[PDB]
């Protein structure tokens, strides 16, 4: 038996080894880190603190309000690891979007595209989001249920559970060297 | 008497023996029986060529593993996604008056990463595939992903359009997440457009 990473915020529970990086991703006691990825902000707080954090230390990042709304990531084809981030504003929350282009795979550039609500995992439960790439008669489309920032998208990009594209797919979609990418959250 | 100069069919080298003039020469062509068709099942292990109505009748005789499912609206199940032998899928889809080849690959593009590249393709010609499209759709717990195009047409292949990712791809690690027992659903949907 092992102690949880965060015991020392409150939590109890002990588990064997091959249990713990399982529970601590869920663990309720988890740290809200800034989620804003990826580097280098080391900010930690409370869930009531996220918002106001990113509205006084991450002012360049843009909001839209609406349910259904075009995420225009500029400039698709710059080189390395690069990050697109705005947040969409529908059903009384603040949703993060973001594409991040990472060298996942040794000597192949991806594109992840995925979701994360500002809020509990048990309120992301509520919630549905589409990612939609529009082409010359071509249509990529991934929905799923949006992480909660508190789980954070570093596993879901491991595991590919988001949208997973490259510099070759992105050219089907790429406007004017820009990538639209329709947005729409809905409720389940 | 200087009669006009004749042109032979394109396809003069696999049969055709009509000359005609030069206004004729697109239209007969088109439309030739001659036309010499390789075969389109995936990939460099069947040799044969034929026209384009010995196409079908060449998978029935000679690929007889390869399904044929009847309707516009499907499922096609890979089995045995997993297995390391296992590189393709094959299925004939049959609607519309048409048939429609579903392919899935697993290879690695990328060398030490293995990715899943589903494709359709038209048993007809480009002109008859843009009339169509499909989609194809992956489900999971809460989890979709679709992709939709127009079908590539025999000729043309699917390499290419493989090789340039204009087509649905993925990952071994989500394809566990739509899988169920080793096995993946994919569903097809072909659509006049
Ligand atoms: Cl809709
Ligand atoms: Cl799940
Ligand atoms: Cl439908
Ligand atoms: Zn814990
Ligand atoms: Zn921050
Ligand atoms: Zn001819
Ligand atoms: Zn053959």
């Amino acid at each position: 038996l092992f102690p949880c990473k965060y015991a020392s915020s409150g939590c109890e529970i002990t588990l064997p080894h091959t249990e713990k990086a399982d529970h601590e991703e869920l663990c309720e006691f988890r740290p809200y880190s800034c989620p804003c990825p990826g580097a280098s902000c080391k900010w930690q707080g409370s869930l009531d603190a996220v918002m106001p954090h990113l509205m006084h230390q991450h002012k360049s990042i843009t909001t839209l309000q609406g349910e259904d709304i075009v995420f225009l990531a500029t400039d698709i084809n710059l080189p390395g690891a690069v990050d697109w981030v705005m947040m969409q504003s529908c059903f009384g929350f603040h949703f993060m979007l973001v594409l991040e282009k990472q060298e996942k795979y040794d000597g192949h550039q991806q594109f992840f595209a995925i979701v994360q609500l500002i809020g509990t995992r048990k309120q992301a439960e509520n919630f549905a989001y589409r990612l939609e790439l529009n082409g010359h008669r071509r249509r990529l489309t991934w929905e799923a249920t949006p992480r909660s920032i508190h789980e954070g998208i570093a596993t879901a990009i491991m595991n590919s559970d988001c949208l997973v594209f490259d510099t070759s797919i992105a050219q089907l979609f790429a406007e004017n060297g820009n990538l639209g990418i329709n947005v729409t959250i809905s409720m389940c």
